[PDB]
């Protein structure tokens, strides 16, 4: 997938310049592992993960459960981060995730702006904002929201 | 509107601390005017506005047309900004917008994360990321995506 017209060099992923920005970019790379056990290592005990506005997962256990269930029906084939930046303890990623439904083989491009909060290098909060119209079809799980 | 559990006092709207952050907050306040003629004044000639992943408006004319059309069928009744922050020339707003359908009187709460790029105090880019599942019903305009 190509770089959008509005992409700004000043905030490109390769220009990450804080420890937290770099950790989040590592996490973005690890997403294609489709491995909840690998991914949960990035989270603190006191944490949350939410695909807005679906019910949020609070605590590391719930997060791991959610990720595991997700990777049961969907593969993250690619993550392209156009922008990374940070402010007042929050890290922002403007990106596209390519998701593939395991039962159907259909692929989906999701334009996503996500916010991360890290405490001592571990994720205490992750909220992704994107259009969920196709997320329902892409994920063979009830959304519950 | 209630403060979400994950809200950080460190990045609260009232703590906006750069000229750009303050401008974007002023624009957030102006949205409830439902007045495209008022709103387009915040924009540069070279600009874009997109509700991801719907077709983008490029140039000031298209943006004003889009805003006018939206305000023909929907009222922005409230904008609650939980977080504002900025980094590498971009401004981020984590917020909820309350939209009301004019033909039905039905209200909708949208959880939105928006990125803004400003040049000399004027909007050069505005992209809102949120779930469009209800946007379709909320807006009595054909979606082009």
């Amino acid at each position: 997938i190509e770089q959008p017209r509005w992409a700004s060099k000043d905030s490109a992923a390769g220009a990450a310049s804080t420890p937290d920005e770099k950790i989040v970019l590592e996490f973005m790379d690890a997403l294609t592992s489709n491995d909840a056990a690998k991914l949960i290592e990035y989270f603190a005990e006191d944490t949350m993960y939410q695909n807005m506005p679906l019910p949020p997962a609070y605590g590391r256990d719930a997060v791991e459960q959610t990720l595991a269930g997700f990777f049961t029906v969907v593969s993250v084939d690619a993550v392209e981060t156009f922008h990374i930046g940070s402010s007042n303890g929050l890290v922002y990623t403007e990106r596209v995730d390519v998701l593939r439904a395991l039962p159907t083989g259909k692929s989906y491009n999701f334009s996503i702006l996500g916010v991360f909060q890290l405490t001592e290098g571990k994720i205490t909060g992750w909220r992704d904002y994107f259009d969920l119209r196709e997320f329902e079809e892409a994920v063979d799980l009830p959304l519950r929201g």
